[PDB]
C-alpha cells in the first residue's frame, strides 16, 4: 500500500532527464526503485532483452523431462527433446493460447495441450490438430521457440528474437565452471522467496558486504590491481589446474573470481567443514574457496569444492523480486549419508532471510517522498556503483533512437 | 500478478486499428482478453448498454420481496412492488448515496435507507425525508429506475436510459419458454463462482464442445440447413405442441433450439434419468431433450422437461468473470422426496469447475506477450466465431461517431 | 473491487470544472469520493500541506523515547531528544534510504540505521558513518526534519517546508485545553481501525448527528447566535474558570466548544458516570460536559472532566481511511483500581464500529455510476456543509496558479 501512496504524488518519471543528471557516486532517484513506469522499462529493455539464468540442466536429465518458469509475463517451458538436446518454448498453445504444461516439472512423451489436444513433438513441431480442415498448415503453428544456451551445466535463456552476444561470456567462464562437472549434479534443495524490494535493491544489497558484519552472523564465519594475499590464493588454485583469476567483463555485465574463505573454512556450513563428503567436480586444492560469478541482471553464484549454489533473480512487480536459491550436489551424493540437508542449507537460508529483511526495510524508507539519493561508500560500495552503472548504461542504450 | 506483468510492456490498445485488421477466422489479439482499456469499453458499451439476465422472477414471489445484484460497478435492487409488479432501482439513496438494501435478499414494507431513514415506497417514490426543510421537493428524489423486462419468468434488465429492442427477442422466445411454466418454479440451488478469465473467454469456451470429449466426463453421458436426424427430433417436439426449431437472431445475439440428448438420457444426471419426479412445465415428449438458449452478453440456459438451469455471466475485472448457475424446479417439488440435491446438481457443478479450470489455464497462456491470435476450427468452433463476430460488431457500432 | 469497476467507466475528473459548478448545499460528485486522481490531489495539497495531529506527547515521556507513523507515503519518526525537546524526522536513512526505526515505538540512545549503522544523534545530526572517505561531509547528511508543534500536550506535525500558520489556532485553543493537563496523561488504550470509505466520507459522517438516533444506541445515552440553555451551560463553566465558549475559525478549519451531556451524564460510559475516579486535568464543574475540538483534516476530539479521547484521521487509499482513537487518563490512574478498561472504552469502540459500517455502506452506494450529488439537511447537516466548504476552498486555493 506504501507503493500505491507513493505513486499518487510522485513527479513525472521523465526518464531521459533523470538518466542525464545521474551521478555514479549516488543511489538512484526514487522512481527507479518504486515506479511502474521504470519497472515496465526494466522489463521491456533489460529482462526481455538480456540472457537470463533459468535452471540447472540436471533438472532435465531424463527423457521427455520439462520444467516451466515465468519471466515477467512470459511463461516458458524448457524440455529435453527426443534427440537429447535441451530446448525452450513459449508455453502457449498456437490454437487459442492455453498454457500446455501446468506443473512446475514433469515428463511427457509429447506436449499435448489440455484444452483441445493439439499435440506437439518435443522440438516444437505441431504433429496433430483436431478437425482443422484441409486449409490448415501445421507448419505455421509450431511452438514459438526461446533462445537457449547451456553454460557448462547451467541453462540460460533470452526472450528477444535478437539476443546479444553470449559466446564471449560462455568462453570466459568455461574454464572456471568446467571443473565443477555441473552436468553430473543433482538438485539437493531449492528455496524460492519473494523479497518486497525492487530487483535493483536486491542486486545492490548483494554487491556489497558493507551490511554483512552486523546482519549475517552465520555467513561471516565462512565468508570473508590484486593484493598480495589474494594473488597468492589464485596462484595455489591455478598451480593445481583450478582457474581462479579475477575476470571482469568489458561492459561490466559479469565477473568471475575464486576467492578464499575465512579462517580454516572449507564451505558454507556452521562448522566450516565440507557439507557434502562426495564432492561435486574436481576442484583443488580443498581450500580453494568459492567461485563467485555474477551475470546481470539474473544471477549470482557460489561454486565451492564440495557443492554449488545458484541464485536466480526475477522481477515480480516494482517492489517485489523472486529469488530462487538452488543447491547442487554430486548426483550420487546421498541425503542422510553423504550430506545432511539441514547442515547443507541452513547457512544460506538464514542469510537470504536476513538479506530479504534488509532489502524490505530499505524499500520502505525509499518509498517516502522525502527519500533522496545518497552517497555510496567508495571503499565498501564500489561493486554497488559498478552494478548501477551497468544498469543505467543498459537502459540508456535501449532508449537510444 | 501475471495480469500486472503483462500490462506493463503491452503496446497501445489502438482499438480502431485492431478492429479494422481483425479476421473472423482467428482468436482475439491479446488486449481484448487482458487489457483494462478494453475491459472499460466492454463495460461501457456492452454490459452497460445491452439487456442482461438478472434472476428468475420466482425469487421475488412474495410481497415486498427483493434481491440485489452488482453489474460492474452498478448496485441494483429488484423489488416486488405493492401492486404486484416487479421493478428494479439503483440501490443508491438520493440523499448522500448509501446502499439501501445490504442483504442479497429479503422482504420489506418500505425501502428505508440505513443511514438517515429517508423512506421510499416499493415503486421508488420518496414518501418521507427527515428535516429537509420546506424547500424540499421529494418528487425530484425518487429512486432512479432500472429498465426491466420479464421474459416468461426470467427477469432481464438494462442499465442504459435508451435500451435496445427487447421485444423481438421476447416474442421469438415465448413459445419456447412458456411451456416451462417458469413463473411456477422455485430455486432449488444456486452456485456462484469466479473464473479467472476474461468474460469473452468464458463465452468462447461455452460456445464450443471441441474441448468436451477430454474435459467433461460427467456431462458427455447426457450432453451430445438442418440434418435429417435433427429435424426428426424437432418434428416430435413440435408435433406434440413443444416448440423446438432452431431460431438464430438476425444480428446473432440470441439463439434457441431444443436439442436431443445422448443415448437414452432424459436429463443432466449421472444416471441419465430425470432429476425431479414432479416436472417443471408441460414439455413433451419426455425425451424432448434440452432447450438451449443464449443471449449475449449475459446468459446461456438449458431448459429440460423435468427442471431448468440458467447461467448468468458477469464481469469482475479484465481477467475475472462471475458465473451464477441457478437450478429451477417446480415450486411444489420437495427436496428429499421429489429430488435429491446431490443428484440434481452434481453434473453441472463438476462441469462448471472443469470449464473454469480450462478457461483459467487458457487465460494464463494468453497473458504471455508471445500469445498471437490462432485459427478457430471451422467444424468445431463456428459458434466461437459466431460469438466473436457479435462482440466485435457490437463494439464497432458503439464506437461509431 | 467495486472501486476498480467504478474507475473504468468514470468520465474525466476535470477538477476545475467540477469545483466551478459545485454548490455548497450538495454532496460531492463521485470522483471526489472514489477517484485516484482526486485522492492524489488530497494527499499532495491537503495532507502534505496542513498541520496534522500525530500523537499525545505523553507517549514520548521517557528519555530517548520514539514513536513512528505513516502519513500517506511519508514515514515519520518522533523522538524525545537529549535536551528534553520533542522533534520529528523523516524515518529514512540519508545513506541509501532505509527506515531507521522499524517498531511503532521504543527507546534508543542513538538512532542507528539497521542496514549499515550510520548513527544519528536524537536531534538528527549524523555523528558516525562507516568508511565514507575524507570527502564526506556529515553535515550535509543529517536526518530531514519534520515541522512539529506541541498543542498543550498533543503533538502536531506538518510535512510541507512552508507550513501554514499554527499559532492562531494554538493561541485560541490553549485556554480550553490547558485545563486538562494533557502533559500529565497516559494512554490507557488505543484502537486503530480501517474504514472502507474515503476520508471525506469519514468527516462528513463525523460532522452530523443526523444518523445518531438510529445508529448509536450506546452513545445517545450520554451524547446529546447561541441558544439560552447553551449559554447558560457555557456560563457555569466559565464562571468556574473552565473556558467553554464556541469559537469557530475564520477559515472554518477548527472549532472548540464545551457542550453539555444528556441527562445526568458525566462521561462516555454505559452508566453515565465518570469512567475514571482520578481525573485528568482540573475541569469544573463536574458536569461541565465535553470539549469538542476539531481541526481539519486530521482530528476530532472529546475532552471530558475525567478522561479525554483524541481521534486521528489518516488516508490509506481513495476508499480507505485509518481512524486511531486514543483514550487519555491521568498518568497515576491505575487500571483495575481507578478505572476498568471495558467500562472506559466500550462506548466509543461500539460507536466507531457503527460509524465505520455506515461510512462503508455509504461508500458502496457512491461507487455506483448512478450516484449523483444530493441535498444536505440544513437543520441536520450544516456541519457537513461547513466541512465540505473548507475542503473545496482548501483545494481551490492549492490549485491556483
Ligand atoms: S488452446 Fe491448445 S488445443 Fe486449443
Ligand atoms: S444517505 Fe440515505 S438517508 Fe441519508
Ligand atoms: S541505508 Fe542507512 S546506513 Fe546504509
Ligand atoms: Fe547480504
Ligand atoms: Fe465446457
Ligand atoms: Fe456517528
Amino acid at each position: 500500500n506504501l507503493y500505491f501512496q507513493s505513486m499518487m504524488t510522485a513527479n513525472p518519471t521523465s526518464i531521459h532527464q533523470r538518466l542525464d543528471r545521474r551521478l555514479s557516486g549516488f543511489s538512484l532517484e526514487q522512481p527507479f526503485y518504486t515506479s511502474p513506469e521504470v519497472y515496465a522499462l526494466d522489463l521491456q529493455h533489460i529482462f526481455y532483452k538480456q540472457w537470463l539464468y533459468a535452471v540447472p540442466v540436471c533438472q532435465l536429465a531424463k527423457a521427455g523431462s520439462y520444467t516451466t518458469l515465468r519471466v515477467g509475463a512470459y511463461e516458458v517451458v524448457i524440455v529435453r527433446s527426443r534427440d537429447g538436446e535441451v530446448r525452450a518454448f513459449h508455453n502457449s498453445c498456437r490454437h487459442r493460447g492455453s498454457l500446455i504444461c501446468k506443473a512446475r516439472q514433469g515428463q511427457v512423451a509429447k506436449l499435448v495441450c489440455p484444452y483441445h489436444q493439439w499435440t506437439y513433438e518435443l522440438d516444437g513441431k505441431l504433429i496433430w490438430a483436431n478437425d482443422m480442415g484441409p486449409d490448415f498448415d501445421a507448419s505455421k503453428y509450431g511452438l514459438k521457440p526461446v533462445n537457449l544456451r547451456n553454460l557448462d551445466g547451467l541453462i540460460y535463456i533470452c526472450l528477444s528474437d535478437t539476443p546479444p552476444d553470449f559466446q564471449t561470456f560462455a568462453q570466459l567462464a568455461r574454464p572456471y565452471l568446467e571443473v565443477h562437472d555441473l552436468k553430473d549434479a543433482k538438485v539437493a534443495f531449492t528455496s524460492t522467496i519473494i523479497e518486497k524490494g525492487n530487483w535493483k535493491l536486491v542486486w545492490e544489497n548483494n554487491r556489497e558486504c558493507y551490511h554483512c558484519s552486523s546482519n549475517h552472523p552465520a555467513l561471516c564465519r565462512s565468508f570473508p590491481g590484486v593484493s598480495k594475499k589474494l594473488q597468492a590464493h589464485f596462484d595455489r588454485c591455478e598451480a593445481a589446474g583450478t582457474p581462479a583469476q579475477f575476470v571482469l567483463a568489458g561492459d561490466g555485465q559479469y565477473r568471475l573470481a575464486r576467492m578464499p574463505l575465512q579462517e580454516k573454512a572449507l564451505s558454507y556450513t556452521m562448522d566450516g567443514k565440507a557439507a557434502v563428503s562426495r564432492h561435486l567436480g574436481r576442484v583443488a586444492p580443498p581450500d580453494a574457496g568459492t567461485l563467485l560469478m555474477f551475470h546481470y541482471p539474473s544471477t549470482w553464484n557460489h561454486f565451492l569444492p564440495d557443492h554449488s549454489l545458484t541464485f536466480r533473480v526475477m522481477p515480480i512487480s516494482p517492489t517485489e523480486t523472486e529469488v530462487t536459491t538452488t543447491w547442487l550436489v554430486h548426483k550420487d551424493a546421498v541425503e542422510g549419508v553423504d550430506y545432511d540437508l539441514k547442515r547443507l542449507t541452513e547457512v544460506w537460508i538464514a542469510t537470504n532471510d536476513e538479506d530479504r529483511e534488509i532489502v524490505e526495510t530499505n524499500q520502505q524508507g525509499i518509498l517516502s517522498p522525502a527519500y533522496v539519493p545518497g552517497p555510496y561508500s567508495p571503499g565498501q560500495e564500489s561493486g554497488v556503483m559498478q552494478f548501477v552503472d551497468w544498469y543505467a548504461a543498459s537502459l540508456e542504450r535501449a532508449l537510444a533512437p
